[PDB]
């Protein structure tokens, strides 16, 4: 019997259940989630968390938007920072602190980032920071460090590419991974507050993954996850979410490593792109079901909760107190990689959080990177593209 079969029936003989729409489609990320539900709901006395799998994260944000067409919400949903803007144009959320859940020793880079107009709107949940996936394997049999600086990432994947014969730097050709080069030259995507999209570093950094594919050392990935495509080819590096962590290991044919991003300097590492999700309470929901959410999250938020779900999935712990407790240390003690994941959510940047940022990731800055990497345009051209259609959207 699987745990979303317990919490079904757990959910039957519940005087209240508190819904939780969610995007996790499978693997160690759907299940933690479950496990955490089934611990919680069974503490409780008829009050309970049903997890809903919407799809995806772009299924979810679609079907609550129906939600609200029909006017029927869940009580809880992950939501990122920018579907937290939007839901806040609606007025659908429920302040934090309104519910009494304690958030001191919530770590301030997730904190701060639920953070609107001084008003805390989201539990940070399943947060990712992303971090270098190698080969180990790969490396040793050729000397090869791992990289420490850009400079060392970009010569490191030539070297390996040209010994294997193959692009060895596997990527995405999405927002994500130009946020890790767009971040590490130096770009910022807000200037005295307005979206820019085809800055100098925005080029130079699409530019550089357009370069690495042309000279064979990147690798772009149209179908599938890169762990999904693990297998086909000498595999050296990828960029990739924290959270991939346990898809890279059951994939991997070779010894998995992971490390710390690669800088302008080896003073610092790169600054990674943080993802995953907060958790939301929607204004709409009963007093009992907010009641249920109040517990969830205070539950969610305790050290044993984070320790396990951090620990199941690669997700970082959102609170100074996971990493203080015994489950989390004694998992830490056997595996540096958690402590490599830890490092890494140091050094986090986020997108932008304009409610429209969404559309804008996927269907605007998505697309001229696939224009520039898979139909090979101009970097930018393809970015003035894009910033032209971003600014029709962003108008008035
Ligand atoms: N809607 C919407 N999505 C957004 C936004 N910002 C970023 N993202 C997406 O967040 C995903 C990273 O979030 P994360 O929770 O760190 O990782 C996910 C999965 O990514 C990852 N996974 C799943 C299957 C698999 O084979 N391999 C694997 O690594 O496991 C987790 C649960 O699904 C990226 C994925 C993307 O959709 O391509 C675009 C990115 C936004 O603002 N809105
Ligand atoms: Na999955």
């Amino acid at each position: 019997m699987k745990p979303e079969d317990v919490i079904k029936e757990q959910c039957a003989r519940a005087k209240v259940v508190a819904e939780l729409w969610h995007g996790f489609t499978g693997g160690a990320p759907k299940a933690a989630l479950e496990n955490l539900v089934v611990e919680f709901n069974k503490a409780q006395q008829g009050r309970c968390v049903r997890p809903v799998p919407q799809g995806g994260y772009r299924d979810l944000s679609t079907k609550i938007k129906a939600a609200f067409a029909a006017g029927k919400v869940p009580t809880m949903a992950q939501a990122f920072e920018n579907n937290i803007a939007l839901y806040l144009e609606a007025k659908a959320l429920l302040p934090i602190e309104s519910l009494g859940v304690k958030l001191q020793g919530v770590n301030l880079t997730f904190l701060n980032a639920v953070r609107f107009g001084g008003v805390v709107y989201g539990v940070p949940f399943n947060k990712s920071i992303q971090v270098l996936y190698y080969n180990k394997d790969l490396l040793k049999k050729h000397g090869v460090p791992v990289p420490a600086t850009l400079e060392e990432f970009v010569a490191a994947a030539k070297k390996l590419s040209r010994a294997e014969g193959g692009p060895v730097y596997w990527f995405q050709p999405d927002a994500s991974t130009f946020a890790y080069f767009f971040f590490n030259l130096g770009g910022s995507y807000l200037k005295d507050g307005k979206l820019v999209l085809n800055s100098k570093e925005a080029v130079e950094a699409l530019t550089l993954l357009q370069n690495g594919v042309k000279e064979g050392w990147a690798k772009p990935i149209t179908s599938g996850a890169i762990n999904q495509n693990l297998g086909s080819g000498p595999y050296a590096f990828s960029v990739d979410t924290s959270a991939g962590y346990t898809y890279y290991l059951r994939a991997a044919k070779f010894d998995l490593g992971v490390a710390t991003l690669p800088g302008r300097t080896k003073g610092q590492p790169g600054y990674g792109l943080v993802q995953g999700t907060n958790l939301v309470v929607f204004r709409q929901a009963s007093k009992e079901e907010q009641a249920v959410a109040k517990d969830f999250l205070e539950f969610v938020l305790s050290p044993r909760a984070q320790a396990v779900f951090a620990t199941a999935t690669g997700y970082v712990p959102v609170t100074e107190g996971a990493l203080k407790d015994p489950v989390y240390q004694a998992y830490a003690a056997e595996n540096p990689d958690y402590a490599t994941i830890v490092r890494q959510s140091r050094y986090a940047k986020f997108e932008p959080a304009l409610a429209e940022w969404e559309q804008i990731r996927f269907d605007i800055l998505g697309q001229a990177i696939k224009e520039a990497i898979l139909n090979k345009a101009d970097p930018k051209a393809a970015l003035d593209r894009a910033q032209k259609l971003a600014e029709d959207l962003l108008s008035s």
